[PDB]
Protein backbone atom coordinates (compact mmCIF):
# COMPACT_ATOMS: atom_id res chain seq x y z
CA UNK A 1 0.00 0.00 0.00
CA UNK A 2 0.97 3.69 -0.02
CA UNK A 3 0.36 6.92 1.92
CA UNK A 4 0.26 9.89 -0.44
CA UNK A 5 -0.46 13.61 -0.56
CA UNK A 6 -2.12 15.91 -3.08
CA UNK A 7 -2.32 19.71 -2.80
CA UNK A 8 -5.88 21.04 -3.07
CA UNK A 9 -5.96 24.84 -2.62
CA UNK A 10 -4.62 25.49 0.92
CA UNK A 11 -4.87 21.81 1.91
CA UNK A 12 -2.32 18.97 1.75
CA UNK A 13 -4.73 16.06 1.37
CA UNK A 14 -3.51 12.73 2.75
CA UNK A 15 -4.79 9.57 1.09
CA UNK A 16 -4.12 5.85 1.12
CA UNK A 17 -3.98 3.56 -1.93
CA UNK A 18 -4.20 -0.23 -1.48
CA UNK A 19 -5.17 -3.11 -3.72
CA UNK A 20 -5.58 -3.81 -7.40
CA UNK A 21 -8.57 -3.64 -9.74
CA UNK A 22 -11.24 -1.04 -10.49
CA UNK A 23 -11.49 2.00 -8.26
CA UNK A 24 -13.26 2.12 -4.90
CA UNK A 25 -13.16 5.43 -3.04
CA UNK A 26 -14.12 5.31 0.67
CA UNK A 27 -15.20 8.56 2.32
CA UNK A 28 -15.20 8.82 6.11
CA UNK A 29 -17.59 10.69 8.38
CA UNK A 30 -17.41 13.09 11.29
CA UNK A 31 -14.39 12.52 13.52
CA UNK A 32 -13.40 9.50 11.46
CA UNK A 33 -10.45 8.85 9.23
CA UNK A 34 -9.16 6.40 6.66
CA UNK A 35 -7.76 4.06 9.30
CA UNK A 36 -10.47 4.10 11.99
CA UNK A 37 -13.34 3.77 9.50
CA UNK A 38 -11.91 1.34 6.96
CA UNK A 39 -8.59 -0.17 8.03
CA UNK A 40 -10.12 -3.38 9.43
CA UNK A 41 -12.06 -3.97 6.16
CA UNK A 42 -9.03 -3.72 3.87
CA UNK A 43 -8.12 -7.45 3.64
CA UNK A 44 -11.59 -8.17 2.34
CA UNK A 45 -11.54 -5.41 -0.34
CA UNK A 46 -8.04 -5.18 -1.82
CA UNK A 47 -8.20 -8.30 -3.99
CA UNK A 48 -11.24 -6.89 -5.88
CA UNK A 49 -10.61 -3.11 -5.98
CA UNK A 50 -7.94 -0.49 -5.94
CA UNK A 51 -9.11 1.15 -2.71
CA UNK A 52 -8.52 4.85 -2.22
CA UNK A 53 -9.06 6.35 1.25
CA UNK A 54 -8.77 10.11 1.47
CA UNK A 55 -8.74 12.06 4.71
CA UNK A 56 -10.58 15.34 4.17
CA UNK A 57 -10.05 18.48 6.22
CA UNK A 58 -10.12 17.85 9.95
CA UNK A 59 -9.11 14.16 9.78
CA UNK A 60 -5.93 12.13 9.65
CA UNK A 61 -2.70 13.93 8.83
CA UNK A 62 -4.43 16.13 6.24
CA UNK A 63 -3.30 19.70 6.82
CA UNK A 64 -4.90 23.01 5.88
CA UNK A 65 -5.31 26.64 7.05
CA UNK A 66 -8.23 25.97 9.42
CA UNK A 67 -11.07 27.57 7.42
CA UNK A 68 -14.70 26.59 8.03
CA UNK A 69 -15.64 23.67 5.81
CA UNK A 70 -17.64 23.80 2.61
CA UNK A 71 -19.07 20.66 1.00
CA UNK A 72 -17.83 21.57 -2.50
CA UNK A 73 -14.29 22.05 -1.22
CA UNK A 74 -14.43 18.71 0.64
CA UNK A 75 -15.78 17.00 -2.48
CA UNK A 76 -12.86 18.50 -4.43
CA UNK A 77 -10.36 17.06 -1.93
CA UNK A 78 -11.77 13.55 -2.38
CA UNK A 79 -11.83 13.92 -6.15
CA UNK A 80 -8.22 15.15 -6.27
CA UNK A 81 -7.10 12.10 -4.31
CA UNK A 82 -9.04 9.71 -6.60
CA UNK A 83 -7.64 11.38 -9.75
CA UNK A 84 -4.08 11.34 -8.34
CA UNK A 85 -4.58 7.62 -7.60
CA UNK A 86 -5.63 7.07 -11.23
CA UNK A 87 -8.78 5.16 -10.36
CA UNK A 88 -11.26 6.83 -12.69
CA UNK A 89 -14.00 5.74 -13.08
CA UNK A 90 -14.60 4.73 -9.45
CA UNK A 91 -17.36 3.55 -7.16
CA UNK A 92 -17.90 5.75 -4.11
CA UNK A 93 -18.81 4.70 -0.58
CA UNK A 94 -19.68 7.36 1.98
CA UNK A 95 -20.35 7.13 5.72
CA UNK A 96 -22.67 9.73 7.33
CA UNK A 97 -21.14 13.22 6.67
CA UNK A 98 -19.13 11.35 4.00
CA UNK A 99 -22.40 10.22 2.41
CA UNK A 100 -23.32 13.89 1.93
CA UNK A 101 -19.89 14.50 0.41
CA UNK A 102 -20.42 11.50 -1.92
CA UNK A 103 -23.83 12.93 -2.99
CA UNK A 104 -22.02 16.21 -3.91
CA UNK A 105 -19.28 14.30 -5.86
CA UNK A 106 -21.77 12.05 -7.74
CA UNK A 107 -23.86 15.11 -8.70
CA UNK A 108 -21.02 17.47 -9.74
CA UNK A 109 -18.45 14.96 -11.17
CA UNK A 110 -20.68 12.44 -12.92
CA UNK A 111 -18.05 11.46 -15.45
CA UNK A 112 -15.80 10.15 -12.66
CA UNK A 113 -18.34 8.02 -10.81
CA UNK A 114 -19.88 4.64 -11.63
CA UNK A 115 -22.01 3.51 -8.59
CA UNK A 116 -22.49 4.89 -5.11
CA UNK A 117 -23.18 3.48 -1.64
CA UNK A 118 -24.36 5.73 1.15
CA UNK A 119 -24.20 4.36 4.76
CA UNK A 120 -25.90 6.15 7.60
CA UNK A 121 -26.91 8.84 5.14
CA UNK A 122 -28.59 12.25 5.47
CA UNK A 123 -29.28 15.28 3.27
CA UNK A 124 -29.09 17.88 6.04
CA UNK A 125 -29.39 18.37 9.77
CA UNK A 126 -32.46 20.64 9.45
CA UNK A 127 -34.52 18.21 11.48
CA UNK A 128 -34.81 19.38 15.11
CA UNK A 129 -33.42 16.11 16.44
CA UNK A 130 -30.25 16.43 14.36
CA UNK A 131 -29.80 20.15 14.96
CA UNK A 132 -30.15 19.49 18.74
CA UNK A 133 -27.75 16.59 18.61
CA UNK A 134 -24.94 18.25 16.62
CA UNK A 135 -25.22 21.44 18.68
CA UNK A 136 -24.69 19.18 21.73
CA UNK A 137 -21.66 17.60 20.02
CA UNK A 138 -20.29 21.10 19.26
CA UNK A 139 -20.68 22.09 22.91
CA UNK A 140 -19.09 18.97 24.33
CA UNK A 141 -16.05 19.11 22.02
CA UNK A 142 -15.47 22.56 23.48
CA UNK A 143 -16.16 21.69 27.17
CA UNK A 144 -16.08 17.91 27.85
CA UNK A 145 -14.55 15.49 25.33
CA UNK A 146 -14.66 12.60 27.79
CA UNK A 147 -18.44 13.09 27.99
CA UNK A 148 -18.74 13.28 24.22
CA UNK A 149 -16.67 10.13 23.77
CA UNK A 150 -19.13 8.26 26.02
CA UNK A 151 -22.11 9.88 24.25
CA UNK A 152 -20.82 8.64 20.90
CA UNK A 153 -20.31 5.13 22.31
CA UNK A 154 -23.88 5.10 23.65
CA UNK A 155 -25.54 6.62 20.57
CA UNK A 156 -23.27 5.17 17.90
CA UNK A 157 -23.17 1.43 18.65
CA UNK A 158 -26.13 -0.90 19.27
CA UNK A 159 -26.65 -1.70 22.97
CA UNK A 160 -26.00 -5.41 22.43
CA UNK A 161 -22.74 -4.69 20.65
CA UNK A 162 -21.49 -2.56 23.56
CA UNK A 163 -22.40 -5.27 26.03
CA UNK A 164 -20.42 -7.85 24.00
CA UNK A 165 -17.26 -5.71 24.24
CA UNK A 166 -17.19 -5.93 28.09
CA UNK A 167 -15.37 -3.55 30.46
CA UNK A 168 -11.97 -3.90 28.76
CA UNK A 169 -13.40 -3.49 25.25
CA UNK A 170 -15.43 -0.39 26.06
CA UNK A 171 -12.44 1.16 27.83
CA UNK A 172 -10.39 0.74 24.63
CA UNK A 173 -13.14 2.32 22.48
CA UNK A 174 -13.55 5.27 24.83
CA UNK A 175 -9.80 5.78 25.25
CA UNK A 176 -9.30 5.57 21.47
CA UNK A 177 -11.92 8.32 20.89
CA UNK A 178 -10.34 10.55 23.53
CA UNK A 179 -6.71 9.98 22.43
CA UNK A 180 -6.98 9.51 18.62
CA UNK A 181 -9.75 11.88 17.45
CA UNK A 182 -8.55 15.16 15.97
CA UNK A 183 -10.88 17.22 18.14
CA UNK A 184 -10.34 20.61 16.48
CA UNK A 185 -10.90 18.95 13.14
CA UNK A 186 -14.00 17.16 14.41
CA UNK A 187 -15.34 20.51 15.60
CA UNK A 188 -15.07 21.88 12.00
CA UNK A 189 -16.83 18.77 10.72
CA UNK A 190 -19.73 19.10 13.20
CA UNK A 191 -20.24 22.70 12.02
CA UNK A 192 -20.54 21.29 8.47
CA UNK A 193 -23.00 18.64 9.79
CA UNK A 194 -25.14 21.48 11.10
CA UNK A 195 -25.09 23.70 7.95
CA UNK A 196 -24.84 21.18 5.07
CA UNK A 197 -27.75 20.56 2.75
CA UNK A 198 -27.13 18.38 -0.33
CA UNK A 199 -30.80 18.02 -1.26
CA UNK A 200 -30.38 19.91 -4.54
CA UNK A 201 -27.31 17.80 -5.43
CA UNK A 202 -29.21 14.60 -4.62
CA UNK A 203 -31.94 15.60 -7.10
CA UNK A 204 -29.16 15.85 -9.82
CA UNK A 205 -27.71 12.36 -9.25
CA UNK A 206 -27.96 9.98 -12.23
CA UNK A 207 -26.15 6.94 -10.85
CA UNK A 208 -27.02 3.53 -9.33
CA UNK A 209 -27.31 4.27 -5.61
CA UNK A 210 -27.61 2.00 -2.55
CA UNK A 211 -28.64 3.65 0.69
CA UNK A 212 -27.93 1.62 3.84
CA UNK A 213 -29.92 2.56 6.90
CA UNK A 214 -29.09 1.30 10.39
CA UNK A 215 -32.04 -0.09 12.50
CA UNK A 216 -30.70 1.13 15.84
CA UNK A 217 -29.13 4.37 14.57
CA UNK A 218 -29.22 7.09 17.28
CA UNK A 219 -26.80 9.50 15.42
CA UNK A 220 -28.35 9.56 11.96
CA UNK A 221 -31.74 7.91 12.34
CA UNK A 222 -32.80 5.70 9.42
CA UNK A 223 -35.65 8.15 8.54
CA UNK A 224 -32.83 10.40 7.25
CA UNK A 225 -31.57 7.63 4.96
CA UNK A 226 -35.09 7.01 3.70
CA UNK A 227 -35.33 10.70 2.86
CA UNK A 228 -32.18 10.34 0.76
CA UNK A 229 -33.72 7.41 -1.08
CA UNK A 230 -36.90 9.36 -1.95
CA UNK A 231 -34.95 12.22 -3.57
CA UNK A 232 -32.33 10.19 -5.51
CA UNK A 233 -33.97 8.81 -8.64
CA UNK A 234 -33.90 4.97 -8.67
CA UNK A 235 -32.05 4.68 -5.35
CA UNK A 236 -32.40 1.37 -3.49
CA UNK A 237 -32.75 1.03 0.30
CA UNK A 238 -31.44 -1.71 2.57
CA UNK A 239 -31.00 -1.90 6.35
CA UNK A 240 -28.32 -3.28 8.67
CA UNK A 241 -29.39 -4.30 12.23
CA UNK A 242 -26.70 -2.19 13.88
CA UNK A 243 -26.18 1.18 15.41
CA UNK A 244 -24.72 4.02 13.41
CA UNK A 245 -21.19 2.55 13.21
CA UNK A 246 -22.38 -0.35 11.10
CA UNK A 247 -19.06 -0.91 9.35
CA UNK A 248 -17.47 -1.42 12.80
CA UNK A 249 -20.24 -3.51 14.35
CA UNK A 250 -20.94 -5.77 11.35
CA UNK A 251 -17.96 -5.41 9.00
CA UNK A 252 -18.79 -8.63 7.20
CA UNK A 253 -22.41 -7.75 6.33
CA UNK A 254 -21.22 -4.33 5.13
CA UNK A 255 -18.58 -5.87 2.84
CA UNK A 256 -21.18 -8.25 1.47
CA UNK A 257 -23.44 -5.32 0.51
CA UNK A 258 -20.55 -3.62 -1.27
CA UNK A 259 -19.84 -6.80 -3.21
CA UNK A 260 -23.51 -7.38 -4.07
CA UNK A 261 -24.10 -3.83 -5.29
CA UNK A 262 -20.73 -3.04 -6.85
CA UNK A 263 -19.23 -6.31 -8.21
CA UNK A 264 -22.48 -7.28 -9.96
CA UNK A 265 -22.38 -6.89 -13.76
Amino acid sequence: GSMNKVKVGDAQVSYCIDGKGPGLVLVHGTGGDSETNWGHLMPALTNDWTVVRPDYSGSGITSDEGKQLEVKEIAAQVVAAAEAARVVPFDLVGFALGSAVVIAIAADYPHLVRRIVLLGAFLSSRDIRQKTQFELWRDLIRTDRAALSRLILLTGFSPDFISKQGHDGVSVIINSFVSEINWEGMARQVELDLSIDVSEAARRIEKPTLVIGCSHDHIVPSSQAKSVVRIIRGAQYTELHTGHLAHIENPEEFILLLRSFLLSE
